[PDB]
């Protein structure tokens, strides 16, 4: 019984890995991932041990899991910042920051009074969800 140990380790390390992804975990982590784990599929492609190939399954269906949970994480947090009405509010503000903050988005708080500062903080923010989901979806 040939066993692939080696090639069992590479598959879990990379699993645990991915089940460390959360939803303010860059979208370049999640690049990183998905290639390493599409380079995995494909040098393992000949590989009939049964259990190798359900751990590659596993390890493919948990990213796509965490990928789902992050994408709909962004466009929530974007839908919520769209919605905010009286922007320039101080509590509309740190809202725009903190719901950004929690999917990974770093904008700055704009705390002055400089009219609009709201609004503008509202576009940083979405523009660059926007730019990470497009980014996690290519």
């Amino acid at each position: 019984h040939h066993h692939y140990v080696e090639e069992k380790k590479e598959i879990d390390s990379l699993m645990e890995d991915v089940l460390a992804l959360v939803n303010d975990s860059s979208g370049g982590k999640f690049k990183d991932y998905k290639d390493k784990i599409n380079e995995l599929k494909e040098n393992l492609k000949d590989i009939g041990n049964a259990e190798l190939k359900e751990k590659l399954l596993n390890l493919q269906n948990s990213f796509q899991d965490k990928l789902a949970a992050k994408l709909a994480a962004l466009k929530a947090a974007k839908n919520t910042i769209e919605n905010i009405t009286d922007k320039d509010q101080d509590i509309s503000k740190r809202k725009i920051w903190s719901e950004a903050k929690l999917v990974g988005v770093t904008v700055p708080l704009l705390g002055s009074n400089t009219s609009g500062n709201g609004d503008k903080m509202s576009k940083n923010a979405v523009e660059q969800i926007d730019k990470v989901i497009k980014f996690l979806e290519e």
